């Protein structure tokens, strides 16, 4: 198709759009279910039942709830990330998706709809250890094979965004099946740090069942795609 995720973010093709309202950013934390592998990667679910949960400003029309958020990784250091900002790639990335409560039913219903989701992608890069992650990181090895889940309980996603808010802002789709173009894309433009071995415990998740074989979770991410003629948004000069 036309509109297809990820793409490679180029200093050039960026214009912006002193248009742009301000991003609002406020998750209610007790809205967290549990962690899970979904058998492409791990993913914290939460309860979307009709909440200010969610996101709302920049280029959204209107509010979006919190559905879940995942993450991209590589079997490397040097590469993971699905997005790259203008030919650099980063270890991992994370997702967090929401959902067009305002014109869709169910999340089943957005996610495939014309304007359905709209998900935050934050780079994660090598660096100083990270607090909030290693909540997650600490159940990560009750999670190895695809289908297993455990209990969450009160999690902030805010928590695992940069201080800096900036973005680049382009119409996209679901880097997995049925890869629907759904998805207004906000990229977050400052990197977030966490330290090696956060990023190695990823690296112990499988993509295969239980008595099955070992088949490891690295580099569960989507080849780049042609920017096309989309519009790439700056929300900073
Ligand atoms: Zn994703």
């Amino acid at each position: 198709g036309t509109r297809q995720s990820p793409i490679n973010i180029q200093w050039k093709d960026s214009v912006y759009d002193p248009q742009l309202a301000p991003l609002r950013v406020s998750y209610d934390a007790a809205s967290c279910r549990y962690l899970w592998n979904t058998g492409h990667a791990f993913q914290v679910e939460f309860d979307d039942s009709c909440e200010d949960s969610g996101i709302s400003g920049g280029p959204l029309g209107n509010h979006y709830r919190l559905k879940q958020f995942h993450f991209h990784w590589g079997a490397t250091d040097e590469w993971g990330s699905e997005h790259a900002v203008d030919g650099h790639t980063y270890p991992a990335e994370l997702h967090l998706v929401h959902w067009n409560s305002t014109k869709y039913e169910n999340y089943k219903k957005a996610s495939v709809g014309e304007n359905g989701l709209a998900v935050i992608g934050v780079f994660l890069k090598l660096g100083a250890h990270h607090q909030a992650l290693q909540k997650l990181v600490d159940v990560l090895p009750e999670v190895r094979h695809k289908d297993t889940q455990v209990a969450m309980g009160d999690f902030d996603p805010s928590c695992l965004m940069p201080a800096c808010r900036d973005y680049w802002t382009y119409p996209g789709s679901l880097t997995t099946p049925p890869l629907a173009e759904s998805v207004t894309w906000i990229v977050q433009k400052t990197p977030v740090e966490v330290s090696p071995s956060q990023l190695s415990m990823f690296r112990t998740l499988l993509f295969s069942g239980r008595g099955e074989e070992e088949d490891v979770m690295v580099n569960n991410y989507r080849p780049l795609q042609p920017l096309r003629d989309r519009k790439l948004r700056s929300s900073f000069r």
